[PDB]
């Protein structure tokens, strides 16, 4: 060809094509291979020079980017990354994946990603404000509430969303849902901190409902969680609300586990204390310096929770990538684990995923461990961005109760899109649970592709 | 300096600064003094020539104005005034106050004010239409549903909102929530006539709930109302709905009071009759020409209701400015009055306000009379403007029931913002009710100020 | 209910007075309605300007743009960054711009803007940051067909640069949105020389009418004040025409030729004053050299008028209100016969009233003839219109082409003011027509008439 | 983390090198900061282009627009439809356009765009469909004050037509949004002749400086390559000036006069090569007639340089990289003293380094003098600016008016490059100043300086 070398993007494309080729989609719909060629070239890319002033009064140059990849199902939606590795290949990879994740939710959102090679590390607040102002001066003309609604990602938190929103308001002279992850007083949504964690649990509550034909739920279930950030904390609290017991949490240095995994659970106050050590970036281990905690928990330095919990029913890896091995996957299966969902991204290794799915194909219905990818089950952050834009449109804020109930419905849509897509295009044997991984890898594309066809984007 | 002389604006600024300096806000947040310098200079002022034609075919010149003061929490929101005194000083004063009132509600609304030195007095309907058309020809380019949403005020009623909306539609070729107080068939909201009056009562129903830990409500309470316009009429009807008894109403010429303040109440039919005398601009006194009314009410010419009602529990001044003196405030306290809220603006004199708050600091909890300023408790008109814009956005009209329930929730937000701000920055002694006047004077600024900071408008 | 704007109210009052004291409202009585419409600005934008100083502190200033009148063209007029700036002062300066711009004969409306921002003590980076903040809001109200601002006190080529570059980044368009631009990004030749040449061009036409062609600048002694581009190019033009330049001055004092009867500044001397002024130095520096100190007297703390001896022409080219009523009577006693301004509002009202009373009392060439700034000072504003014209043609005209159109403009301006005065302010036979009243009427009727045609009034 | 863009990175590197090897950064050290800012595009738009071929199949191509720099004007530069097109190649071509456009002295920024769409084998209807699809997205980023694209390889009058008509339908505006337009819908006279005349105009100025006016084109033997509008109008100009044209060529071979010492192509011969080229025919066809075959030798598979014998001037007017380092040393050995390009990037870097080393080793008229394309090749881009100027005037100038402004432009371009070289790349006494280094510096400092004034860097 003459095409640029884009290894991250070429790999994302190959992965999706590889999933679609392996299913029955092109056997039944051979013409959808054309959809694949079309969708894989972004509708629009803006690259732009960002000049800004540092604390020493010195001119600085960075590169700014917005990949507006697809808008068949709604306006471009997707995060901004401020990281010195950022380039078009990486944003094309992330933006391409964001199309199909947003689509998988059921919400009217396209896909996109942007950001900068700007490095937030070592920068003052004012440097971050000056760059945000310089960045949004160009970006403003390509985005807006009905066109493209960016959000946070690596190096873009509430602080940068703040500065970017202010500059947009000042340029466009308009108050609108142009960004998500806004502050609560200026168009933010309630249930945003809780979105991903709560969403993980609503997703698996849909899995438990389906697998067990309604006979079981989270009430009395033993849940092994890993990690202790946003996702782990709010997933724990939702499990407790639904009458489940969380027997573990972990940070990078070890696992905190209830000594009695038959009886006991983290309480909401124990989660608050964990939350208050994380803010002050201390180790979970530190809690067993007090007398109350030491009596109720074992701390296991350097250890993941999976082999140490005993009999468990649900596993919510919510710490990091590749945090459940093939081995500790067998250990969960052996322990009678029936539900595992990724709070984290790519949380399960290929070996762990293979073990779960091998088990799903050799065990009928409720006797299978059912695995759900993060793409599907950590989509709660995405769902609540949709609800922030919905609230912004009418400029009327919902109650926590209204936002929570809609997030649960949206997670039921993520679950049902995955289920239905598996049943059509990766049809399981009689009595076998459809593959929530294959379902979820395919569901996005088929909706985007049929929509592009209806809209004349391919024929 | 070189600044223009703006006595009304300099006074509004001094009053807010004086409230913030007297609290603990700058002791805990000294950097918010910068927010004060920034917020006090409007983001944008448009002044513009208005040329229009009178009934004699003669050219007329007036001045048109829009102060777009603040938009950190939403699009500019605030009334239009057509009055021969109008100038930039007065609109800056009103627009500045509107920022913090809208903010106090919890709704995503900035603040603004505009209008004209045009004098509606003696003008024909067609003159008012010609001026409205000439006025909106310039104003249209600076406003719109997501930018700036004006409304009514002195000299701008449904009639002028009508003409202004028509001209905007004709200029912009768009149907949108660009104005509030619209006609019911063209984007108006239900519960608009009832907004302020109903809102007054929902606010105090929140005060009664808090003060009495839920043990009391409006059911069986004796309520002294003054005035007989919109506010008094709908406040009365809401009190009756909630099982309360309204023992009084008044116009400029005297007070109509139930002869038996232990037993009796105005009924909804007696309010209809009062409403039908007001439309035909007659005096409440005139009702005691009939036999039924004379038997049930005493008319007291030239008298306010406050000393003449006996034992009363709630007082809703809803007539005019400075309509409850220091003296008639002691008389309400002595009568066991525990709740007073301003339906009217500045309804209580400084002396009355001081008496209420002196009583609040010397009496624990439910034994205090609790006073709420109009800024807080008459915000129902503002709340229903928010709900009109919400309905306009989707172009789907709510039921009276849906609008009423949301107004009650919004009034609970006005109440809670005032409470929480008092508890933080004017912390009462143990067992003392937080100051709803101080709370409500501060709550607006702290939300606008922290939002400006998040958005980079000051640092 | 109106706010008190002294400066504006004064300028409206003296314009009213010039029109009342004429045949205008006798012949066209309906034109009284136009004065009341013209006097209220079509549009005013006031805005918050938040910017960051070199210590990283948040600073807050007020931005303004007065869009006074657009009957004859897009709004046009300078920006002023000065701590005295307010709406009152900009309305006053903007009201004037309407009639100045009108008198060039080009399609330019009138306006004025700026900020109470104080350039004094500010670094180049603080100015760049303020200019970025300022244009961020201003950009949505202005444009090459809407409103084309320019420089003034505290807004030089430097600020015009930073304002242009921010307008270009935000609007993503390269257009004649601002005048006074650099030679390589839409600037005009003759732009440095425009006001100074223009006042001389105008005065040339005065001397020809007053003497029926019998005198010129040739052999005239010319007192000039100031030492900037305006005083420099006014002097170089006087010299080219055979006149003698007897004075220049800066803020700290005057530099006068010892022999004001026969002697003169040279182009070489002018070049060295300009050399000093790029280096921010005083003209006093020069009588420290022996050659200059023999030719010239330095007068600390003085303007030149009282100190030049007998003189024929005065061109105030320094600052506003630099010719008092007393200094005007001194110029009359020194035998001065022609006075027009290189500086914006150089002459006080007391000075203008002295000149006009002298003109009414002295037949023909015996009178001192004053021309108002809206006519004689319009050389820069004229070349600002030719800069717009060059930007819209996408070409840069030669210095000779710009200069040719400038000469033509200043002649049509002189002629309009004289002919208007002869029709509506008909002087006593042998009295020089009022170029004060002629120009005021000429500029007011051209605006008022176009407003009528366009339905701004009836 | 940056992507590898060889072409771009090479062009940045050789520009850096020319600036380092000079007094520029000694005199103006702060200008180093500008090189790093100028080198990153202000804006790049990449977009999907979906279109339908003659079998009704969906096709997908990549569209680009690089908006490199707009300090000096709206973005300006051609579109290329060629299957090799990518962001790297367009950045390279766009970076060059900044400095080419700057050197015309008109207000034009720089840019470049196009598509990997392959016109080869495509019908007129497929091209129309692709042009409609392409402009459908491109239109929102471009405009007569924002970005004015033009033709290049694979984008001829035909594509400019279809692009213009789609822009007009979508934007509902008739404006100078594109250059290279047809004579009846905003096109310019001299647009066919612009690049060929322009290279000759520039070379005229070279021969005059190198010989201090003692030689001209008169009696010069001129080897030309190519047979398009550029080679045709370059030849007709050389002939008008008394020069002799010894070669033309197309892709399949050269056509050389047998007697390169004394003989020449005629205007009549040029007319017939142009007759053939409208009919898509080879220049080889011509020595099948007896008259031509006696006058001329055809050389299959050859460019002319090695084959012309002794020659005085070389004008490569065919394609990029058509003068290797070897062919450059052959031109030096044949006694060639002046070389400039009619074709975009005709000379290889190896050729340019040979010419510049020869210039540094040979005093005065003994040196071969090479002029870089950004200076000598800017005739088309110049007339593109005059096409914008005509569109904004709403007039069509005569051929003589367009030609007059073109001569003036190419003279100011030559003079800027010579004077810049004499200031910052001062040659050894009797050495010809580097028009390579002079032009590079001249074009970089005009852009860098306007960027500074406008606050793009400090």
């Amino acid at each position: 060809s003459n095409l640029p070398v884009e290894p991250e993007f070429e790999q994302a494309y190959k992965e999706l094509a590889s999933t679609l080729e392996n299913s029955t989609l092109f056997q039944k719909n051979p013409e959808y291979r054309k959809a694949l060629a079309v969708v894989s070239v972004p509708e629009r890319v803006i690259q732009f020079r960002v000049v800004w002033e540092n604390d020493k009064g010195e001119v600085q140059v960075n590169r700014g980017f917005r990949v507006q990849f697809n808008s068949a199902l709604g306006p471009y939606k997707g995060g901004l990354r401020f990281h010195p590795s950022v380039n078009l290949s990486i944003l094309k990879f992330l933006g391409f994946e964001q199309i199909f994740k947003n689509a998988l939710t059921g919400l009217n959102m396209g896909g996109g990603k942007g950001g900068s090679d700007f490095d937030p590390k070592g920068k003052s607040d004012s440097e971050i404000r000056r760059f945000c102002v310089a960045f949004m001066t160009e970006l403003c003309r390509h985005i807006g509430a009905d066109t493209d609604v960016p959000a946070g990602d690596i190096g873009v938190t509430g602080r940068e969303i703040g500065y970017l929103f202010g500059q947009y308001r000042k340029l466009r002279n308009s108050w609108e849902g142009v960004l998500t992850g806004k502050g609560g007083s200026w168009g933010g949504s309630l249930i945003r901190p809780e979105a991903t964690g709560y969403g993980v649990v609503y997703y698996v509550e849909h899995m438990i409902a389906h697998a067990t034909n309604g006979a079981e739920s989270f009430a009395g279930k033993r849940v092994a969680i890993s990690g202790s950030g946003n996702v782990a904390q709010y997933a724990a609290l939702k499990v407790i609300e639904l009458g489940g017991r969380v027997v573990s949490l972990s940070d990078s240095q070890g696992s905190l586990i209830v000594k009695d995994t038959a009886k006991d659970s983290f309480t909401p106050a124990e989660i608050d204390a964990i939350a208050a050590l994380k803010v002050d970036r201390k180790q979970i281990a530190e809690l067993v310096t007090d007398a109350a905690f030491a009596d109720k928990f074992t701390y296991l330095p350097g250890q993941r929770p999976w082999v140490h919990v005993g009999a468990v029913d649900v596993a919510l890896p919510s710490a990091t990538q590749n945090e459940v091995s093939g081995e500790e996957a067998q250990a969960l299966i052996a322990a009678g684990c029936k539900f595992i969902a990724e709070g984290s991204n790519m949380g399960c290794t290929q070996a762990a995923i293979d073990a779960f799915e091998a088990h799903r194909e050799a065990n009928k219905g409720a006797a299978a461990i059912w695995y759900a990818p993060g793409k599907a089950a950590n989509a709660g952050g995405v769902a609540v961005s949709g609800l922030e834009m919905a609230q912004n449109s009418a400029r009327l804020s919902w109650t926590a109760e209204e936002v929570d109930a809609r997030l649960k419905d949206i997670m039921k849509s993520c679950f049902q899109n995955g289920l239905d897509t598996a049943k059509e295009y990766a049809t399981p044997a009689d009595g076998i649970l459809p593959s929530l991984v294959t379902g979820s890898n395919i569901a996005g594309f088929t909706k985007v592709a049929a929509a592009m066809k209806d809209q004349g984007d391919w024929w």
